[PDB]
């Protein structure tokens, strides 16, 4: 056990490992690591175990940030409590790397950064699913980028009605059959988001920035078209196939009068993520080996992940049930090399 030091930084306790030094509030503080030698950022867990649901969800996020193990991912470079017993422990302590901007940040981007970027989110995009795992919230501001254009998936979908309303980028990535709850949906609504931030790095522009759901769901439909039998016999709500049956028929668009000036495998490669049924979309693992990424491409270095097992994920446990499976989780882990 390692001796820990305690301080206030901003009316807020931290008691941290002495390797952990020159705190800064950036709750979420900037340090520098003695023993890695990496400036990284340290989460301090609020209230982790206050309600059944707010004690899973820390399981939930552990769980996950303990299984990611790609160069494209966010990973563990330790998990620390300060207690010394099941009986005291009440606070969790996250470490990663620290990064220093989003894709926001970063974004004149040339044809050759949309590649090198786009390429590095459809990497870690084959490692998640590969485990069965769903992100649900792939966004500009999920995504640090750093000088060097490398790339960083993080803040997996572990939101609120509120949230989603209006005019929000909250909502703006999201795959329609989610936005509206079509249907049971799955890893496909990935490759919706991959699709929607691949257009903005070529146009400078959002693509479906929506007033409402509503408002939102008719700019899809105007680029993609509506819906042929197909796909509305797979709409489980009645209530959202009476809806969707009211609006007038459209075609899909030209992309290449859309994304004018593009590259057309650019192009190409949209028109196959941008699908309205989610069973036809291309697959992170096929999107990898289409042309577009040819400069970037190596099947022998576009690796798959350890199988992930959920089904905590179906159990009905107590707050202490779940307060000492995270115990557990926190005091095994092992560091990377
Ligand atoms: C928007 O993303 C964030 O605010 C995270 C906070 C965060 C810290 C540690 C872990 Br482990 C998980 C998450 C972040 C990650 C890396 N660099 C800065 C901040
Ligand atoms: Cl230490
Ligand atoms: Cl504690
Ligand atoms: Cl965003
Ligand atoms: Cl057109
Ligand atoms: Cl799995
Ligand atoms: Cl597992």
């Amino acid at each position: 056990r390692p001796t820990f030091y305690r301080q206030e930084l901003n009316k807020t306790i931290w008691e941290v490992p002495e390797r952990y030094q020159n705190l800064s509030p950036v709750s979420v503080c900037a340090a520098f690591d003695t023993k890695t030698g990496h400036r990284v950022a340290v989460k301090k867990l609020s209230r982790p175990f206050q309600s059944i649901i707010h004690a899973k969800r820390t399981y939930r996020e552990l769980r996950l940030l303990k299984h990611m193990k790609h160069e494209n991912v966010i990973g563990l470079l330790d998990v620390f409590t300060p207690a010394r017993s099941l009986e005291e422990f009440n606070d969790v302590y996250l470490v990663t790397h620290l990064m220093g901007a989003d894709l926001n940040n970063i974004v004149k981007l040339t044809d050759d950064h949309v590649q090198f970027l786009i390429y590095q989110i459809l990497r870690g995009l084959k490692y998640i699913h590969s485990a069965d795992i769903i992100h649900r919230d792939l966004k500009p501001s999920n995504l640090a980028v750093n000088e060097d254009c490398e790339l960083k998936i993080l803040d997996f979908g572990l939101h609120t009605d509120d949230e989603m309303t209006g005019y929000v980028a909250t909502r703006w990535y999201r795959a329609p059959e989610i936005m509206l709850n079509w249907m049971h949906y799955n890893q496909t609504v990935d490759i919706w988001s991959v699709g929607c931030i691949m257009a903005e790095l070529l146009t400078g522009r959002t693509l479906f920035p929506g007033t409402d759901h509503i408002d939102q769901l008719k700019l899809i439909l105007r680029l993609v078209g509506t819906p042929g039998a197909e796909l509305l016999k797979k709409i489980s709500s009645e209530s959202a196939r009476n809806y969707i049956q009211s609006l007038a028929q459209m075609p899909k668009m030209n992309f290449a009068n859309v994304f004018i000036g593009a590259n057309p495998l650019a192009v190409d490669l949209l028109e196959k993520m941008l699908v309205l049924d989610s069973d036809k979309r291309i697959t992170a693992a096929q999107a990898l080996a289409h042309a577009y990424f040819a400069q970037y491409h190596d099947p022998d270095d576009e690796p798959v992940a350890d199988p992930y097992d959920q089904s905590f994920e179906s159990r009905d446990l107590l707050i202490d049930e779940w307060k000492s499976l995270t115990y557990d989780e926190v005091i095994s882990f092992v560091p990377p090399p």
